[PDB]
């Protein structure tokens, strides 16, 4: 059941209704992490799952259709909300008989939820995120999973556990010093029940060497925040979840909710750039907020704050400083194996060598043509960094990083620095590969067929 100060804030009828009850929750001990996730499930249903209102082409007479188009928003009723929240905790209370949970409890409330899902669904989907799904659909992806088992775990009132979260996987922490850890869901197959020690053990950027979130409650929340999926199609956000997002990640950043969260401080970045909230301050701000907290919390062994960072800067033209914090980027991935499970921190790189670097410097190259950072002997080394970084990572792993098609971009990117500009460096190389092919990079002529030999030889 829900305490009275909880219902009293039903009907939600606004963004503002859910921010007041996200406020009053985070206010307690324990914000009810089912309850919140049901209302932003719920809203996001509504509102990007099932699309009420679509989202025209002067005359004196008013427009026969808003001629802006409609925002809207559906009216979270506290009967509808109530009875899903009642669905849950019957559920869950049910299947469990119950300050240090065990091992075998964890894994019997992870069951719990594991042996609800439908045998048979799209994991990748959108819009299965939250408990909303899993209650009303039998669905989570697979980072949901793990928050409905902490948010089962809260409902039975296991304090103890938390969510542990990477940057692209999830599993739940407990115990004394919430040292004991337990996976509770797939990733890409599945390693539940086991431990993450061998997976920290190997290096591999899922379970960032250890250097992983341990959330509290509060960054619990800011983990459903941040899972909004403002996504109506490929093609169109809405601007409702969009708004709610802010509101709520700035909500999380009042209250210090946001500052061991760096990958929630380039959201609310993200969402500054798109619309500037007066008063706040600027999106290069909170992106220095975020690699400062990776810093200060994480070791600085994350990799998407510099990939934030970077984004910023290419879309705004900056140049040098893009290309210094993708360097920056490849940099922390060069101590790392790459491992079979890091394929998303891979496609990331593989879109910023392959399309974002090439689409940049063709930018830099259609300024030139009409100082330039092209002309810019810093440019370049920065370029030549980002790959030695790369390979670097690649050395010694156990699965290939660089392929022929790298090659080709390399190549088209290392033209767009003049000869005379190339042979200005003197830099000093960490990978075998890029030290195998110094003077191909500076060469007057760039030899594509020998750098495509030589990009490409086995590691
Ligand atoms: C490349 C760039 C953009 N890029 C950066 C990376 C994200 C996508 C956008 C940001 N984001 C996350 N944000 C906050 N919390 N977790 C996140 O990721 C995880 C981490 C562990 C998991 F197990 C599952 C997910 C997926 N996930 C989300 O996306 C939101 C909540 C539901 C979780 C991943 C420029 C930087
Ligand atoms: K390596």
């Amino acid at each position: 059941g829900l305490k009275t100060a909880q219902k009293t804030l039903f009907p939600l009828r606004s963004i503002d209704d859910v921010v007041r009850l996200f406020a009053a929750e985070l206010g307690r001990e324990e914000p009810d992490l089912v309850l919140l996730s049901l209302v932003l499930g719920f809203v996001e249903h509504f509102l990007a799952v099932n699309r009420v209102i679509p989202t025209p082409e002067f005359q004196p007479s008013p427009a026969p259709d808003p001629p802006g188009g409609l925002t809207y928003f559906p009216v979270a009723d506290l009967s509808i909300i109530a009875a899903l929240y009642a669905r849950f905790t019957a559920q869950i209370r049910g299947a469990v008989d119950l300050g240090v949970s065990s091992r075998e409890l964890v894994k019997k409330v992870s069951d719990v939820i594991w042996n609800s899902l439908s045998r048979s669904y799209f994991k990748d989907r959108a819009h299965i995120q939250s408990l909303f799904s899993f209650i009303t659909g039998t669905k989570l992806d697979s980072s949901g999973v793990a928050f409905a088992v902490v948010g089962a775990c809260q409902a039975l009132g296991l304090r103890d556990v938390h969510l542990a979260l990477s940057e692209d996987h999830a599993w739940v922490v407990f115990g004394p010093n919430g040292e004991q850890t337990a996976e509770v869901t797939w990733h890409g197959e599945d390693r539940r029940g086991q431990t993450v020690n061998a997976g920290v053990a190997e290096r591999s950027w899922l379970y960032l060497k250890g250097s992983y979130m341990r959330c509290d409650r509060k960054m619990e929340v800011a983990f459903m925040v941040c899972a909004i999926n403002p996504s109506i199609d490929l093609h169109t956000d809405s601007l409702e979840l969009l708004q709610l997002q802010q509101k709520l990640l700035w909500l999380l950043y009042d209250l210090g909710h946001l500052e061991r969260y760096p990958m929630a401080l380039g959201n609310l970045a993200d969402l500054e750039e798109l619309e500037p909230t007066p008063g706040r301050p600027d999106p290069l701000t909170l992106y220095h907020k975020g690699i400062a907290s990776a810093k200060t919390y994480y070791r600085d062994e994350h990799i998407y704050p510099y990939m934030y960072l970077a984004g910023y800067h290419c879309r705004n033209r900056n140049v040098r400083e893009a290309l210094q914090a993708w360097a920056d980027t490849a940099t922390v991935i060069q101590d790392y194996n790459y491992c079979r499970e890091d394929e998303e921190i891979y496609k990331e790189f593989f879109e910023v060598a392959n399309d974002v670097i090439p689409n940049l410097l063709k930018e830099a190259a259609s300024l030139l043509e009409a100082g330039s950072a092209l002309q810019d002997p810093e440019c370049f080394a920065h370029l030549l960094r980002f790959y030695d970084g790369i390979c670097k990572w690649e050395e010694g792993s156990p699965t290939p990083v660089l392929h022929v098609g790298w090659a080709t971009f390399l190549v088209q990117s290392l033209g767009r620095f003049e000869g005379q500009v190339r042979q200005k460096v003197r830099i000093t190389f960490q990978s075998e590969k890029m030290k195998g092919m110094k003077e191909l990079l500076v060469a007057t002529k760039i030899n594509s067929s020998a750098i495509k030999l030589q990009l490409t030889a086995q590691s």
